[PDB]
């Protein structure tokens, strides 16, 4: 029904994620990992990139300062604490992911509302398609994609049913045949099977 997906990041291996609607894939817009996610360290870049919003930086020189500063304003927190956050944290850790089917960059930040050990560490946002998403990506300032038709990302999450918009070539396809096209593509390129 689900299907777990590898981005790739340059240099680093791949970021594996599980998604209940591989069909929204086109419209993942950033990653979000654990912030003591083993890949953080590596991936962090040199410069903050002429792309990056203020807000995502903490007020710090460089990536590097931002997450070990992240890092320590969140050591102390509960498990729980930190996933049922009502508060949305995190910082950007320069560094851009590969779309594994659209092939488009995907902004990667960390945020204490994903652990280790309660999944893969690491989750692919869709905001325009997931509440939790869409909250997080308003306080940050974060894009918004609508690719199911049928509400208005403008105001919030649409959850319903429709078919595929911005999509590439699953424009016009159901919901139940993309998550299928998806799956199958990760497949068939080393990127993720079905789960």
């Amino acid at each position: 029904q689900g299907a777990s997906v590898l981005f790739g990041a340059p240099g680093a291996g791949d970021i594996e994620v599980f998604t209940t609607r591989p069909d929204t894939l086109f419209g993942a817009t950033y990653m979000v990992l654990a912030p003591e996610h083993p890949l953080v360290d590596q991936l962090a870049a040199d410069v903050w990139p002429q792309d990056t919003d203020p807000r995502w930086t903490g007020g710090q020189d460089s990536p590097r300062a931002a997450i070990e500063q992240y890092r320590r304003s969140i050591a102390a927190k509960s498990d729980l604490e930190r996933q049922e956050n009502k508060e949305k944290t995190g910082v950007f850790t320069g560094a851009y992911a590969t779309n594994p089917v659209s092939g488009k960059p995907v902004p990667v930040f960390i945020a204490d509302y994903v652990l280790l050990g309660y999944g893969t560490g690491a989750i692919m946002a869709v905001p325009g398609h997931d509440q939790r998403d869409w909250d997080f990506a308003n306080t940050f300032g974060l894009p918004v994609q609508e690719v199911i038709s049928g509400g208005d990302v403008t105001k919030a999450a649409y959850t319903g049913d429709g078919v595929l918009v911005n999509s590439d070539y699953l424009d016009g396809l159901d919901i139940e045949a993309a998550k299928v096209e998806v799956t199958r593509r990760l497949v068939k390129d080393g990127r993720g099977e079905s789960r």
